[PDB]
């Protein structure tokens, strides 16, 4: 007896409606609720059936891939506990989604990019130093996931499994950062900062960037793609629902409970940061966290025995 919850075959920045759940989970014994509008918008909400101790594993989002295919993306974060449920208890799952790879663009010049037929960008950094003019190619944040309850009025979290940094334009090394994780709730949950490219949003913040992925509490949509890659040619690469940060020619940063850091300037080597886990101090954790999602996050649950 198991409990799946998958994004409901959506992707990008903004989650499942009730009819697209309702469609997924037909066939299994899997019954949720998803808000239509506001900050709980696409968060699936389910009951708990009856008092337990069960695990809930989550698993973040990947990123979004930079300029080529030809590299590793950044793989969203497994986060395994244990906790004490209460028969009737509302639990509220938020999938995170992929963020959104560079390539391939139905734009024109953006292809050719793609497959290498136009150097502008390497041009720019070649005659200039830097790119300013030809922003673009990097790859969104991952949205992390989700999983948490209210308890008088206010949201608590139990699991957040982080979801991956974009990868840079021009990435190309195949090694990350480790897994970090927090289960302390005097930490502030905050966004990652944001640059060029988006940061990926926290737990709890108050989001003003466009580009910068939105925090949980304020309904967690993937940000837009960065300002300057949109005005020069329209180059729309967007974070996953969950936090995920837009794409510059830097990548997004993955949303987390702290969210993923963005380069604080364009830069087209800088992949996003992953994301910063986080597992309730009332929960156990029953074997450390992995990357190990290549695409859309996922929750498991089930009665935990021993």
């Amino acid at each position: 007896v198991h409990w799946l919850f998958t994004t409901c075959g959506a992707s990008g920045p903004h989650g499942p409606t009730q009819a697209q759940c309702n469609n997924a989970y037909q066939n299994s014994n899997l019954s949720v609720e998803v808000g239509s509008e506001g900050p709980l918008k696409g968060i699936q909400i389910w009951k708990v059936p009856a008092t337990d101790t069960y695990s809930i594993s989550g698993y973040g989002a990947a990123g979004g891939k930079g300029g080529k295919n030809t590299m590793m993306r950044s793989h969203g974060v497994s986060v395994l506990g244990i906790f004490n449920l209460e028969k009737d208890d509302m639990l509220y799952i938020l999938v995170g989604q992929q963020g959104e790879d560079a390539c391939p663009s139905t734009n024109q010049l953006i292809q050719k990019v793609c497959i290498g037929e136009n150097n502008v960008i390497e041009e720019e950094i070649r005659v200039n130093r830097s790119v300013h003019e030809w922003a673009g190619g990097g790859g969104g944040g991952g949205g992390a996931t989700y999983v948490f309850k209210m308890k008088d009025g206010v949201p608590v979290p139990l699991i957040i499994a982080a979801g991956g940094g974009g990868r840079a334009y021009g990435a190309k090394t195949d090694t990350f950062h480790p897994e970090r994780l927090e289960n302390n709730s005097s930490v502030l949950g905050l966004n990652g900062n944001s640059g060029a490219a988006g940061g990926g949003g926290g737990w709890n913040d108050n989001t003003s960037l466009l580009w910068a992925g939105k925090s949980l509490q304020e309904g967690a949509t993937g940000g837009h793609s960065c300002p300057q890659a949109m005005k020069k040619w329209g180059w729309e690469t967007r974070g996953g629902f969950g936090g995920g940060g837009g794409g510059c020619s830097s990548g997004g940063g993955g949303g987390g409970y702290i969210g993923g850091n963005a380069a604080s300037n364009n830069d087209p080597e800088m992949d996003g940061e992953d994301g910063v886990s986080f597992i309730s101090p009332l929960g156990i954790l029953y074997t450390p966290a992995l990357k190990v999602m290549e695409g859309h996050g996922e929750v498991n649950i089930k009665h935990y025995l021993n």
